[PDB]
């Protein structure tokens, strides 16, 4: 089980673990905006499912500990990983490596700019502080089960015996990172702030989804279910 | 200033800047209630972010962006930290305490309040002392509104520069707090962990209710006449 899993080891298979580079589909015998956005994330979600149980713990759950999280975490996923292959392309969105984007386009659909821009800033943010792909994986991961953590079901037994596996595992997550920039020469000091302006971007990209949720809201449960 | 402060003295000048605990002021309606006591908490919240070590450094523009920006978070984070011995209740007032029910008459605050109460829950369980509270309450004040000004230009660059080091003072302030407490290393990362992956969930709280704060339709002619 993944408490037993070490630094070296939880980076690899979270590594592993990543999905594949997906391709846009648009007319280039040439367009829509949304629809765009739609095609790819439908795909950019079946194999989110893929990674999600390749994360460890994350099996250990419950199907519907699992089905709870991916229904809160979903759109914030995307976001960091978008916004991961989007670092050397400073004022654009590199959602599919055919399909890099810039303010004007998102100014087309109805509040997209807004999201644009906190998106852009939040790479340029990771482009700030270096962002290296093994910590990517484990902030995406740490997207993951803290997603829906505080709101699963009940108080009961079984759902504390489930927070109290999560937590373990978002801990064993997190000394991954400290032992990452540790074995990068960082003093200890610097491996205390550099986790906390990470674990503190975090608030911003969860400030973006409920911002995105409120146009895409402007089922889904029911389809996790036949994936997970 | 602020980076030139040591943890003692952190924590001091912001046990020192802590406002004073308000009583609600009473077929009592929830929302007048509610917002009754937010107003009077705002006005003192104004002049504790003006005693924030660093806040003042910056700039008005950047002051009532940010406090306009995290004022929800600073008062639900206020609100579960003090109803973390009232299991199940919300005790926004001492005269005010309050549970599901008590939120369920007005129209989604139920939502709102069960969130509220499990963070609460939360704290609990790990024991959230009050030095390692108001340290992340200002956490909240300056992680509120950073990367979301407007421009980089001259002053924003050396802005949100300085917030950044603020920031980083406060982040080895609570570590030192866990650590005189004994903490293995490891668990001084843990701990600094457990409690910033808390701040998204109080910021996503934040954003739902504003989402309802709005469905109910000023603060600038505030900030800028208090600060
Ligand atoms: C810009 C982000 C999209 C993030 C994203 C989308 C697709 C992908 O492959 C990778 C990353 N969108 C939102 O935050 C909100 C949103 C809107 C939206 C925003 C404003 C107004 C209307 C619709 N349409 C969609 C469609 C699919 C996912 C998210 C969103
Ligand atoms: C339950 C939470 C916390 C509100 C709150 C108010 C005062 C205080 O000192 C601490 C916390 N409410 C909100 O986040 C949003 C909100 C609503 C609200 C939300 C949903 C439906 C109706 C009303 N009414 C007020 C009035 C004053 C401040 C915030 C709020």
């Amino acid at each position: 089980l993944a408490l037993s899993l070490t630094a070296d080891q939880m980076v690899s298979a979270l590594l592993d673990a990543e999905p594949p580079i997906l391709y846009s589909e648009y007319d280039p015998t040439r367009a829509s905006m949304m629809g765009l956005l739609t095609n790819l994330a439908d795909r950019e979600l079946v194999h989110m499912i893929n990674w999600a149980k390749r994360v460890p713990g994350f099996v250990d759950l419950t199907l519907h500990d699992q089905v709870h999280l991916l229904e809160c975490a979903w759109l914030e996923i995307l976001m960091i990983g978008l916004v991961w292959r989007s670092m050397e392309h400073p004022g654009k969105l590199l959602f599919a490596p055919n399909l890099l984007l810039d303010r004007n386009q998102g100014k087309c659909v109805e509040g997209m700019v807004e999201i644009f821009d906190m998106l852009l800033a939040t790479s340029s943010r990771f482009r700030m502080m270096n962002l290296q792909g093994e910590e990517f994986v484990c902030l995406k991961s740490i997207i993951l089960l803290n997603s829906g953590v505080y709101t699963f079901l009940s108080s009961t037994l079984k759902s504390l015996e489930e927070k109290d596996h999560i937590h373990r595992v978002l801990d064993k997550i997190t000394d991954t990172l400290i032992h990452l920039m540790a074995k990068a020469g960082l003093t200890l000091q610097q491996q205390h702030q550099r986790l906390a302006q990470l674990l503190l971007i975090l608030s911003h990209i969860r400030h973006m989804s409920n911002k995105g949720m409120e146009h895409l809201y402007s089922p889904l449960y029911d389809l996790l279910l036949e994936m997970l």
